[PDB]
């Protein structure tokens, strides 16, 4: 009653099979080279950890040609409304020169059928930032959300902000992300996509509601979400369509490489491309560990 299971991803071959894996060069610029499924495996990229699902990328070799390897999963059902809950034990950490998300995509041409970025972040971040991509005619309301607003607007051309920056809302517990989701064994995100918005709430490791995890999910009962994306000013059920769930982690390119000389990474390098290409060792943390992954409808 309100949420019943449609789709459980279950672990390892079981779970990839369940996705095409994108070999294409990165569509946001990123030094990395996307590899096959057979090669990832072959190179350790993916595979099964004590009944966990592992995704990460080379830590091992000085990378060449398009870039570092990794690899870019993208599911092969689509959802137009549900509930997407992911249980992850361990995320990519905050490591200097990456670009790691857990994200969702509309058909078509993109903006046009939406992009919802669940878990994402870049370099050092400490905190998750969620947010939405979509075509013009559509901006948030500031409110019913416990993380900080950043952009209202969630044009990917939006004028008064930087291109594609979309509408954000940023979470504001430092262990949402990268290296202080790791150091507490991770969490949960669920979102919830409607013909009214999207919710995102994030459960830190232990704080997770009785039925979370269960077949018959109701977050209606939840505290107050980390992120809401609703309100008059956009179409929701227009502008967001079937979305397929994608898992990445790319290096460099649009974001990571351009705002790399401005923080903290800085200092690694002159720039983030010598640093992802010389310093295989320093991407070990870059790894998914997903507990389960599901898909629930109304």
């Amino acid at each position: 009653e309100f949420y019943h299971l449609v789709d459980d991803y279950g672990r390892g071959n079981g779970f990839f099979d369940k996705f095409n894996f994108f070999t294409g060069d990165d569509p946001t610029h990123g030094y990395v080279d996307y590899v096959s499924r057979d090669v990832a495996a072959g190179a350790g990229l993916i595979g099964e950890r004590d009944g966990r699902t592992y995704m990460g990328v080379d830590f091992t070799n000085p990378a060449s040609g398009r870039g570092r390897r990794s690899v870019r999963l993208e599911s092969k059902n689509t959802y137009e409304h549900g509930l997407i809950v992911i249980d992850l034990a361990h995320m990519p950490g905050s490591v200097c020169g990456t670009w790691p998300a857990f994200w969702t995509l509309g058909t078509g041409d993109w903006p046009y059928g939406g992009e919802i970025d669940i878990i994402e972040g870049v370099n050092d971040n400490t905190f998750n930032h969620m947010v939405l991509h979509t075509s013009d005619g559509c901006t948030i309301d500031n409110d019913g959300f416990t993380g900080n607003l950043k952009t209202s607007n969630c044009y990917v051309y939006a004028p008064g902000q930087d291109a594609n920056a979309g509408c954000g809302i940023e979470a504001t517990d430092p262990n949402s992300y990268g290296k202080g989701f790791n150091s507490i064994g991770g969490g949960i995100y669920a979102t919830e996509i409607t013909p009214n918005g999207i919710s995102i709430w994030f459960f830190p490791r232990g704080s997770e509601p009785g039925d979370v995890l269960g077949d018959n999910p109701n977050p209606a009962n939840w505290d107050t979400p980390a992120a809401k994306f609703a309100g008059g000013g956009c179409d929701w059920e227009g502008k967001f369509n079937a979305q397929r769930l994608i898992f990445d982690v790319t290096f460099c390119g649009d974001w990571a490489g351009n705002v790399w000389g401005i923080g903290g990474c800085a200092s690694r390098a002159a720039n983030c491309v010598d640093f992802v290409r010389d310093n295989p060792s320093a991407f070990a943390e870059s790894y998914w560990l997903v507990n389960s992954l599901r898909v629930y409808a109304p």
